[PDB]
């Protein structure tokens, strides 16, 4: 009686999840039209809207104090450890996702990796919080570039924080406005499992996919623990039990900037995490992690090979796709389009692969929220002198 | 000779409706193509900008400084007689519109319902500062969320207000910004004379309309004084006599909104009413209230059906719509086409109604803005001890 | 030696000119399509996305405060001293314009005026930030609106000017940001040798030309000069070589709004004058300053009268156009063609100057962005004494 009175909304997004399959697999047989179904999905509808609401207000003010609150030159070098995790565990799961296609065997190219350059460096910052660039034959289109907000509020967050004096009022000022984005994150936590149910119960109702989940659940649940318990020495699955009330919002949101709002809580408060950490890996994390979608694009990628060596230049053009996706509309939809270009082979595929990445994208997401989470784990162990400095 | 000196303004606006009817009737045989009738309505067009402007920094300003002034639960308590106010006479508006036609007898459906919900809690707040949705088959049409950034900065403001120590930094900073964006206003009033003459004379030169006049004038001027006096017990007339420099602009500008800024100073300076209830009752006021509107659509629904039970869906539906126009450009003209789909009756009738409706929603708006004001006088009177207990 | 390593970036700036000249002449045979063209002069592009981000938190910060540090009754005054410059170099250089072509001789008229009215009060500042309006038969196109945001900074700063108390911490609030977008310049000044370079090489890749070089070297180099000789009684040259590494910039980004970040890091280092006067005539000066624009315009106006009294009506009509033109795309080619109505001749001209404009824009833009510089210099001498009663 006492694990209920405590991980009450816990075991709420679990009941939500199994009430979520038994609504849909109740209102299975469909003699409604798809203008119905949106209808359906409604009350899960408002839970997105309620969440990307809160995403630019929470990824400008977390990295504008983070960098600010951190030291100068300690910020170069805390981000070096940063990079150490996301180049690492990028390397593994390609790796794994070459070998799970071993065994088991079941816009143009260049501009990809302009329009990337050209999003980095945001022509405007009004238009950036809404608007993404992707160069087409208006460019600018739909979806906040998450991206060029990352890289403007890290310099000049780091801007303030050599500042100093003249500084201290506006991180004062984005720490309140972090404060106060988180405290309104708490309220739509409570929303979340009236979401969840009527969110993947609506997506229900519309071997190659078992070979990713097969891969997926190993570098997920055996591969990154292994790396927290390599480097902070502690257990994994406790911290992973944390962040519990993140991962079955992930496993429906499909979108790590979605779930950051939400992954930020569930690491301050269950795990006891340094919010000076989470503000600095989190954000960054939620945006340029290729763990989750490189051993998903890497099995995606070799498909349509056995249908038909330069394995190097598949990889590099699949993480240009997915950084380059930030916050676009049917994002795993149109950037394996470029990837085939690439390689020489028809968009035939795709159009049967959409029916199936409904679920498989949430499964993606589940360990890119674990990735972010495990990071920041890592950072503040690798880390743990350089905040005692500041105090 | 000092009634002239005191009121100026208030005299001048009063000559501008005077000379703006001459100078309309003046130039009422028009050889001039439309294209020129909107040449000469532009030191009126001017006014328009200036006010919408400043609607923004006003709305977010004032409910974000208005629930972290007021105590937690005091805001929660103050807000119940707030709906007490919109719900009542609302009811009463709905009532007197049913009798109006008794006497003298002269996009989907659902849609509607999912629009306002998807609009009250925005997936932007950049976007929501020029972006309202409205489904078509972008989605995201022009004209500003007034409905999504009300509740956002309710919200906000609130979280502030239960931050303390850290939320008095923003607080001070919407306060600073409300207290500018009031002296910007002070200054658009001199210039609304000069733009009324040219915006009413403009709009000229292009027993069913005389209906709704005849019980707009009754509720406003005999059943809303009625309401002031049975709380307040104090003088209505004299309170109406001080937002005069407000109805005389909504008369012309036709927008609660865009004569919000200019409410707002009206009840701040002429009546002396507290800055924290009118930064409560008159935004939210200005953008939820349905006498005005309902009173107005409810002739404009059973019109048809002489033309041609089930009154109760009749009168929801047209609540729905005018919530669902909050800054909407040729608001009444789209939101009656939903109401006649409820009803099935065809819209043949609007391209009559639009050619009187341009004078028909001046009188409207007449009705909410003292709806509006009334109803922060009423409010004040009934919360006089929660303002006690914050000094 | 001593001299390299002092003024490093402003050699290599120079050097980038130089290269940038070898560079493009090199690669002068094009058997490449326009599209890898665009592919090539991106690390210059990039440069232009960098300056264009800061434009705007540059440009409301300055006049904010700007206004509220100068003394309510003293802004009045030195504005004075601003437009006197403004308007007596616009005449000269109008006048020097029909000289050129007497010796040598080689959307409507009326919404161009009505449509820089609609854009001084904006509808909206949210939307002002990156849409400008300018009718036709969406008139709210893209590209921000830096007249509205000039506008409106300058009575917002104000209104904190004459608010005090109060009105500190927003004032304290943009001095902040101001030094932070100042701080975040000084980086993209070391991307700048590298941008130029690729920036020029990629624009030349694609009698009358010269008549406009010739009075826009002379009006440059020895009009202005002998008006700050005039006024301020110091050497002219000293300063112009103060804001080398603004110039050369403005020889490559051919934008005064895109320069003007680099332009105040000039004037406030290497010239050493007082930033609340930078803050008052730079941000106004490169946005309605006429002498480079209206001498490029005049010559580019009685060009096509020799194919083929009343000479006001062409040169109110050109000031009308370039104002209207602060961050429009392909401004010189879409202002050309609302002279020609006004004059009535033809647009087939057009067609054969764009093929050359691309050079010579970049020539307008650097008078423009002297006369500015310049114009600064002449007010601080002229208002001396403004700036010793705030001290
Ligand atoms: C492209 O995707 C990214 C962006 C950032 C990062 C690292 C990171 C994380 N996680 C965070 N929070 O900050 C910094 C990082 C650095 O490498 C460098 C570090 C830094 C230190 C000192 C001065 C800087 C100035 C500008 C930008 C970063 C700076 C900040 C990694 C990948
Ligand atoms: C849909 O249209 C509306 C929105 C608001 C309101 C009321 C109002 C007015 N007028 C204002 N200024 O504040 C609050 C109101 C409440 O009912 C509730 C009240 C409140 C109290 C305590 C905590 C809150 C937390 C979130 C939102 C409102 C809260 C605030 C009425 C209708
Ligand atoms: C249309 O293009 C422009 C806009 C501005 C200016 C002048 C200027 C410059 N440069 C700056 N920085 O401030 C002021 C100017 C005034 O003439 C007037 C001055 C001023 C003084 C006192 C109160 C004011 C209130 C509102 C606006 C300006 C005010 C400010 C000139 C042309
Ligand atoms: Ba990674
Ligand atoms: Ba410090
Ligand atoms: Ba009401
Ligand atoms: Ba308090
Ligand atoms: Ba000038
Ligand atoms: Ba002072
Ligand atoms: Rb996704
Ligand atoms: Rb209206
Ligand atoms: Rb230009």
């Amino acid at each position: 009686k006492s694990f209920l009175r405590r991980n009450a909304l816990l075991l709420l997004t679990v009941l939500a999840v199994i009430l979520g399959v038994v609504l849909g697999f109740l209102l299975r047989p469909y003699p409604l039209s798809p203008r119905e179904v949106k209808y359906f999905a409604f009350p899960g509808e408002l839970l997105m809207r309620m969440l990307k609401m809160l995403i630019l207000p929470l990824i400008v003010s977390s990295l504008i104090t983070g960098l600010a609150s951190l030291d100068a030159k300690a910020s170069g070098r805390l981000g070096m450890r940063a990079v150490v995790y996301y180049m690492s565990t990028t390397i593994i799961a390609v790796v794994l996702g070459i070998i799970l296609v071993l065994i088991i065997h079941p816009k143009e190219v260049l501009d990809c990796f302009l329009d990337l350059a050209r999003n980095i460096f945001p022509s405007n910052l009004v238009s950036a919080a809404f608007r993404s660039y992707s160069t087409t034959y208006g460019q600018e289109v739909e979806g906040m570039n998450i991206l060029g907000l990352v890289v403007f509020s890290m310099v000049f967050g780091f801007a303030l924080g050599k500042m100093g004096e003249q500084g201290q009022l506006l991180v004062d000022f984005f720490n309140s406005l972090n404060e106060a984005t988180m405290k309104l994150v708490a309220i739509i936590m409570w929303y979340a499992p009236l979401g969840i149910l009527f969110l993947i119960a609506g997506k229900i109702v519309e071997m190659y996919m078992v070979t990713v989940i097969v891969g997926l659940v190993i570098h997920g649940l055996i591969v990154l623990p292994l790396i927290y318990f390599l480097i902070t020495r502690k257990n994994p699955f406790v911290f992973i039990a944390g962040i519990l009330q993140a991962l079955i919002t992930a496993l429906g949101t499909s979108s790590s900037s979605a779930t950051l709002p939400i992954t930020f809580k569930c690491l301050e408060e269950n795990n006891g995490v340094d919010k000076r950490i989470t503000r600095f890996v989190l954000p960054v994390g939620a945006t340029i992690n290729m763990d989750g979608t490189a051993l998903y694009e890497a099995v995606a990628a070799i498909f349509i090979a056995q249908v038909n060596g330069q394995i190097i230049t598949i990889s590099i053009t699949a993480t240009a796709a997915s950084i380059g996706a930030a916050g676009i509309p049917q994002a795993g939809l149109v950037t394996m389009v470029i990837v085939l270009t690439a390689v020489g082979l028809p968009t035939d595929d795709i159009t049967l692969i959409i029916a199936v990445d409904w679920l498989l994208d949430r499964f993606r997401t589940m360990v890119n929220v674990l990735g972010d989470a495990l990071g920041a784990g890592i950072v503040e162990h690798l880390s743990r002198k350089e905040l005692e400095k500041q105090d």
